């Protein structure tokens, strides 16, 4: 026989995962792990299953960062070069998408038919969020705040929800924790939008105001653009995708003149109050008091 | 009362997400994976309702793979028309393709077959393993051996051929193993494609002159030509240059003729076709009915070689 | 004794300043604004000495506007020859054009007409208002409505048509108002131009294939095609891409045929021509002599529609 | 009727003036206003007419900056991004040229036929100066100092002269103030050439030695090039339009080695002496002593 | 025992170093410097063994000079095929060419002629002096006079013509001075080349349409055209733009016809050929045998003028 | 006669040498001059001949820098702009290659037939070294350490050897000093490789880690790449030719994790011991003790 099939080797896997492993070697904050831990106080998934869920979520998170940095044309990630500036965009993109299917193979280890459907629905939502974000970015059409939050719910919220939905599929309690975790994912993204423009640690981690370089209609940027439609400086800056710090500093000063950062702090305050009220409701109906989830809520909105 | 109210996904939003995908589906193709499915169905006799799901799944995945491949290769034309990302941009075209990978998975679940998910995942894993090794060689400028190339092709082009027939086997009541045959057909198909990309007027019209050279790809005849004289480094350096210019590509093409790499490639395809026919005859001698359709697909895919 | 002595402007320096302008004037054009002036002069009978100043002013302004337009649109060809800034650079071509705007103003003063300056200024103001709105839509990727487009065209293309006839009226002894007619003729002229840019071999030779697409312009048929199916976003995304490639432009052209946008455009031009002829007949019925020349200009500018 | 003409709206005007209004929102030094005020001590134009003249000159100045920054491919203006790096070059250019005709409409408010001719002649001179400057820049041909001053007289001098010529057209005194104001405009431009290469505030406002990046044959650059024609480093640096600070610092050091900054200080000294002598002559022949115009002369040459 | 052991240079490494050089030598040329050598050998009768070394030295240097010239000029085609640096990159092509300059020097030493090294060095010095002045004018956008241009050509193109015949004279037993004649032939050859680059279909196929314009070169007819009307600056500004576009080049070509620069160039070539024939006849009248071959080379190099 | 040949003028020579003279006006360290002086203690070449040799070596050194900076696409040289960023690559390249033949004309002044052959052989070796270095760089194929040292012996070693071989051709002593000088040239290049990545003065002189920007397989880079072939981050960084300091700092940190700088220090130590042993051997066999050559050895490896 002319052709003889070879088994896949560890050396080849190491090539395929080159970009993924590079990113995993960079220290992150591990918010999603602490979120899983805080929900497990209530759901009490055993560690055998929980370890699979934690691995799945870490894999999907790192892979999504690989792809996001390419689609956004970012330069820094966790204060280090983005993976594709080392390995090129094609290998980094292929590595991220590969890991999406390695993670599905990992979910299959739960031997839980509902978990498969949960995974598919979440990967569908993730791409629906990325697709609408890109659509607005490329068309230079500023979404409303309500459209933006629906996109965030699909995107950033999709992974938060995936983690807790898999936990629920591995527990017999009949309480719906997803509205709460979706709310926490929305809070987390709005804080991220804010800190991208205001936090010095975020300047060290990704560059100054990198959402402006990337042309993104983020939460405070939307508010600023829509607060004065007759002034088109900020949306035109987005169009220009500026790498220059002078343009970005001018944009940041414009956004303070429209009070878009106080606006964003006030919305986060309102959503945190809803989150606390939801936690208190869950506990009033039979769940033990959960200190860890209050600490996660406080931590993600620590600034602001 | 909640500050945020989740909205349902709408048809208008789906139409945005599928903009690049719908664009590519509106361009007429050769629909050969459908003829392959039909020719194996002569033996497997999958019920119409399951077969329609498999055909849809394979069509979706094929188009989605084309969206992504054209981006990763920086192609210009697809089916003689602009590549989708030259209309929608690379980011939306890439996202649309990967989106469809998961819509197709949702479609696969309609078979309600406990084995179907693992089959799908194993195939998507193979597809990415093949693409990743091909990009690895391209970017490092390291020419694989022919054997390494065929293992990569088996993963890549073969992975979707194999997915179609593996789902059909999972849905059929007979237990014959058709996968070694279909993987061989996928390899033949890809080598023929490598040849036609460089030596076919129809492919020049559909994808540009010798576009594998522009993309820097170590394709089957290119590997042979590079390795037949390692002291001459013109061809591998042309690959490095990723030329869009027809003059460099015509020179490279003339060099590959000088190393007799197209004869070499035709001879390999002939040997593989002979193995394919022998395998088909073996399957028929052991019970299966004579399959004219699968011989036509084999004759069709190697027509110009 | 002064350290600095002011020198007089010289012919050699003027020749430098007008390098781009003289280049464009040496390229044969259709000289249709001169036929328009002549056809309205059948009615207005401006004395030869004043008419020569107006003809010169309008020629100067037209060429200068072309210098600037080709830069702002990033055009490549003009009258089948290189755009002036691809010889002299954008900065000198732009400065030469804006220079001529003020040389033409100096020429206008030779009419010694107290009203002529205001007429000139109002027209240059309209011209910049039209160009500014067109650039605004182009850069923001926001498709105007047809009504917004025509208001912009009325300012832009119409502003110079109107300037010619408004100066002629100011210099004539009759008080008939010809401006609504000439603004209508300017709109017809521009819509015909939008059509011919996409669907005329002579325009392909003079400015390139479908150059409005390369420039990203929301022209009359392009607006119709975009708005006829807002769920398909291929055409507006092609505009965003500013394609120089003929394959994308041919696809866009084929899409616009599929939305029936050229029939739509021909039908609009037919209605506007009917209004123009009715207005002409109204002017003649109320005293003015029958004007064959103005009917020929109307027939000429819409010939291929 | 198929087409109905719409009136121009305030929203559309706000679009057309987007780039102009952006620049006007950036604080300048207001030299031309203080120049007008110092000459009005002698010309005593009433405020109704003077307000029109001041508005016209401000409009033309800001519009000329919009266009100059595009033609020069500048990056900063008054320490902020150039207007075209926000709005793009086409809209910024159209906005500037639009304002040239809005300013002519403003001049018409004087109902002074001579003022129209003065405006046209000055806009003609302005473009003659810009055209010769660009011609030398693009052809890499170093003008003589005398050619450079003729160009400056047309360009920078054209607006100084416009302001005072409009004032003279609104006054009955029969004294010719234009030779003096032209001299002040030449002094102002030579100081500007110098400060572009030597002043730290100018480095903050436009970047380090931005005349080198722009390839301009400015007053000290001409002197340095011509002081040693056998050394072609500086003219070749101009050709390269360097954005790198290392090349610019090397060029600046070369220009000090040719004593081009002392040369420029000495010329400014000689011209200031002529300016003072001209002022004293005007006053000896019947005009009151003008302290303000001496302060303007001192201020524009304060450094140097 | 030493940590480092020096290895001998290998054939495989030489093959790498000469990759760009061997590529260019595999492309058929006109081999006119070989006909020139043969035609002067009718008079000089250099022994075969020395003549073979000179022929090899001149071939090596010519190809090496082409490698470098194509890089310095940013050329695209050479002998109708891709320039070597568009395959191997500029750095390896440049290094390979300069390498061969010193391999040729090693070859020259085989003549064992005490004068040969100085002759070689003086010629390489002249070659670089000519290239350096040509680049100086190109980069500074300063049009030389015709006399300055010819001095540069005498250094550049003439330097290798002169090297061949100077080595032949050094190896021959007669003392006749042929260098003024051969330098004149080198000048004629270069002016003809300048003309054919702009006005010859064979040169369009071998190097592209009017490639001297793309390269920004002040060639013989271009100098004439620029200087015949210094108030028109279109042509020198086109040189500045280094146009790859055929439309700009066709316009420039049409402008040069309008200044009658090709007639001017043909007339100059005619005068120089007349001087060359008179010099040849003078050499023959004073003893040398009638040389048909050198008249054929002269007729060949000016054939199309 | 239609054409009259002109003599070459000093003004034209000044044009041809523009880039060369620019580089010569920048202060270097003069290692090769001190090397020649230290060997002359033994060879005692008279100053008339030695002055020619010193001039030849200086010329070839400066010319090689001109060309290397172009082929490497460097940005800084001796802390100043590379010559081609002023004069353009074509004139700078032509000037360097011109000087190669001016130096050969200078060598002819020795009227020493062996000196001509020595010069040719060294220029041949120089190009053989540059050619193999470029071959590996462009093909992304990491040489072995032994291949790298053979290339260094041809390249950097070729000029060291040329200097001392010309000295030997002008002396009657029958001792072979070339193995020693070749060893010193190898030591010098390995120190240069190291200091390019580790010395702050080298950061000021050429930029941070400029060998990474240039894609060069230098001595410590080779060791790091080959120490872990399963990790391909560093070779992929070389492929990317990064101008970004973040990527370069990441690469530098990777190379410390593979101990490639300690490895390089240890090799230099071993070679210096061989150099000292070779010097001691030459002196044991009849040569006077040479303090200067020990100081040169100490100085070139001063760091490390
Ligand atoms: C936080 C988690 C789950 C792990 C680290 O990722 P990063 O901290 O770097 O990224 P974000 O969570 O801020 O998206
Ligand atoms: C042939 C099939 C399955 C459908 C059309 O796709 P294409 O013809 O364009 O692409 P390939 O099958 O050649 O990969
Ligand atoms: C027709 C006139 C007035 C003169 C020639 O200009 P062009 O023909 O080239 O340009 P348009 O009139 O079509 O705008
Ligand atoms: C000085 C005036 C008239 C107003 C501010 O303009 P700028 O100060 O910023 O610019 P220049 O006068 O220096 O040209
Ligand atoms: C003519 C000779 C000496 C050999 C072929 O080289 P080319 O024909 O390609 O180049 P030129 O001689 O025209 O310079
Ligand atoms: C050292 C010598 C011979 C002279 C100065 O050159 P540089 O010091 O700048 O360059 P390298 O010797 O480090 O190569």
């Amino acid at each position: 026989s002319y052709y003889q099939r070879s088994d896949w080797t560890a050396d080849e896997e190491q090539i395929l995962l080159g970009p993924f492993d590079y990113l995993e070697s960079l220290p992150g904050k591990n918010m999603r792990s602490q979120l899983i831990q805080s929900f497990n106080t209530w759901l009490k998934v055993p560690t055998e299953s929980l370890d699979v869920i934690i691995k799945v979520i870490s894999m999907l998170h790192t892979a999504t960062l690989l792809i996001d940095d390419i689609q956004d044309q970012s330069i820094l990630r966790r204060g280090q070069p983005v993976a594709h500036s080392i390995f090129g965009t094609a290998q980094a993109m292929n590595s991220g998408n590969y890991v999406y299917f390695l993670a599905l193979r990992e979910v299959q280890k739960l031997q839980n038919p509902k978990a498969i459907s949960i995974y598919v629905d979440s990967l569908i939502d993730l791409h629906r969020g990325q697709g609408m974000e890109l659509f607005w970015r490329d068309s230079l059409m500023c979404p409303t705040e309500e459209q933006y939050l629906d996109m965030v719910a699909n995107k950033t919220g999709g992974l938060f929800c995936l983690a807790i939905q898999l936990m629920q599929a591995e527990a017999t309690i009949q309480v719906d924790f997803i509205p709460l975790v979706r709310l926490l994912g929305i809070i987390f993204q709005i804080c991220d939008d804010y800190l991208n423009l205001k936090s010095t640690a975020y300047t060290d981690n990704k560059g100054l105001c990198e959402d402006l370089t990337e042309g993104k209609f983020s939460f405070p940027i939307i508010h600023s653009i829509r607060s004065n439609p007759g002034n088109r400086q900020l949306i035109n800056i987005l169009k220009q995708k500026p790498r220059e710090d002078d343009i970005k500093r001018y944009a940041l000063s414009y956004m303070e003149s429209t009070n878009s950062f106080e606006y964003t702090r006030g919305v986060v305050r309102k959503l945190k109050t809803e989150a606390i009220d939801t936690i208190q409701g869950l506990e009033k109906h039979g769940l033990e008091e959960n200190i860890g989830i209050r600490k996660i809520l406080a931590r993600m909105s620590l600034e602001l």
